[PDB]
DNA sequence: CGCTAGTCGAC
DNA sequence: TCGACTAGCG
């Protein structure tokens, strides 16, 4: 997503051991450890053969959290957000690709070919994330599939104060506006700890450390929901919004030439991406637990219409919503593929 | 030379 | 493929 940013504000970070965290809860982006986990299983997902190997390998860092007395929450990925529709099929394609030229190769002779385009056309399913949603549960530890970006789910989690620190390889939880965010973390539970109130650490960031101007900078930077104008990254960005003291980011935007000390004529299609990409940042759909009901990222400002914010997901009903976030609804085919009933603790 | 982004290198 | 590294842009 947005490139280059854990160096940007190394400043920030701090190495840890997961061990203080004991005795609180700790959210988990699951991705990475299903992802790294899959890396193995390449050669063997990819003939459709069966494959338990990513699930201990996530069980691995569960049982590690939970031998330090740490509460984890696995979060999952869901539905895909409307405009990356496109993007995800163009990834899916790839992979085929990859697939077909990895079985071809596998037909010629060269292994090493035919392995290295399994592991580069690796598809996490929801059924591999279901089975690890299984063997998690079966060990008391609770589950939730996000509406959509695993990442926003997270975010919430973390500002809800329902979780204390997320565990992800995602720089980007901090343009969401995550409180502590732990990278890097290996087996053993030594990690990267980056905490938003060390934000002032960094003397480049100057006083763009407010959670506002720096998600502007992050996306001024280039993410996943604009690309960056040429030329622009973390630095540039981070100028601007330094020598700029308006609330108007829009203005400011218009007015980039300037405090770039050039000539710029700023697209209008990038302004609209730019609010979009706000609105998508601040309002996307999450799930909270506790009320079983889809609700935005943050609460609804003023100067914002919900009724034009379907990029940022859309609504369904609640006992939908509820049914996925179990992960017994499929993703794509909304067919009820499990039936776990929590009432028979994440769900007070 | 500061900085961005194309490209290297591990997976 | 994807994050890190640095060639080369401005
Ligand atoms: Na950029």
């Amino acid at each position: 997503g947005i490139q280059g940013l854990l160096q940007f504000i190394k400043e920030a970070s701090e190495p840890i051991h997961v061990r203080k965290y004991k005795g609180q809860v700790v959210a988990v982006d699951t991705y990475c450890w299903l992802h790294k986990g899959a890396i193995a299983c390449a050669e063997k997902l990819a003939k459709g053969e069966p494959t338990d190997r990513y699930v201990g390998f996530c069980m691995k860092f569960v049982n590690m959290l939970l031998s330090h007395g740490i509460k984890p929450i696995l979060v999952f990925d869901g539905c895909t957000l409307p405009s990356k529709k496109e993007v995800e099929r163009s990834r899916r394609e790839r992979r085929q690709a990859n697939l077909l030229k990895g079985k071809q190769l596998l037909r010629e002779g060269k292994v090493s070919e035919a392995r290295e385009c399994f592991t580069r056309s690796i598809n996490i399913t929801h059924a591999m994330a279901h089975k690890v949603i299984k063997a998690a549960r079966s060990q008391g530890v609770d589950c939730l599939v996000a509406p959509y970006e695993a990442d926003a789910q997270l975010a919430y989690l973390n500002k809800a104060g329902i979780v204390q620190a997320i565990i992800t390889e995602d720089s980007d939880l901090l343009a969401f506006g995550c409180k502590k965010v732990i990278l890097k973390m290996d087996q053993f539970g030594n990690g990267l700890e980056i905490d938003q109130a060390r934000l002032g650490m960094c003397r480049q960031l100057g006083d763009v450390f407010t959670e506002e101007k720096f998600r502007y900078m992050c996306i001024l930077s280039g993410c996943d929901y604009l690309s960056s104008l040429r030329g622009i990254g973390l630095a540039k960005a981070c100028k601007v919004l330094r020598l700029a003291n308006n609330p108007d980011i829009v203005k400011v935007i218009k007015k980039i030439g300037h405090y770039l000390k050039m000539n710029i004529t700023v697209p209008e299609d990038y302004i609209n991406g730019f609010i979009r990409a706000n609105n998508t940042f601040l309002y996307q759909l999450v799930f909270d637990p506790i009320k079983r009901k889809l609700i935005p990222l943050n609460a609804y400002e003023d100067d914002v219409d919900p009724e034009t914010l379907s990029y940022a997901g859309q609504y369904v009903d609640d006992s939908i919503a509820l049914q996925i976030a179990l992960g017994n609804k499929d993703i794509n085919t909304f067919e009820q593929i499990d039936d776990y009933n929590p009432d028979t603790n994440l769900y007070f």
